[PDB]
């Protein structure tokens, strides 16, 4: 039989596709700078003021910031009137 060697060196298994984020965080720091000002606001008016001051740079849509908003008030971090469920309110 024989043996013998080779050229072996190379084997690091790096990809680097998906490191950090942004485009799910730039939303939802944008709904807490606005609830903390405001700290009362309306589903839809919450909706409009992040959707257009996060315009400059990509075309957000609600859906990610609906879904956003409903991890926050599960964190302690937004909450809704007794009233209507439309209706948030800061509470962080």
């Amino acid at each position: 039989m024989a043996a013998k060697q080779g050229e072996s060196d190379p084997e690091r298994k790096e990809t680097r596709q998906k490191v950090d984020d942004d485009r799910k965080h730039e939303i939802e720091a944008a709904i807490v700078r606005i609830m903390k000002s405001r700290k009362k606001m309306q589903h839809n008016v919450l909706v409009a003021e992040v959707t257009q001051q996060l315009k400059a740079r990509f075309l957000p849509s609600p859906v990610v910031i609906k879904k956003r908003i409903e991890g926050l008030i599960e964190r302690e971090y937004l909450a809704r009137t007794p009233e209507d469920r439309k209706v948030y309110t800061y509470v962080a």
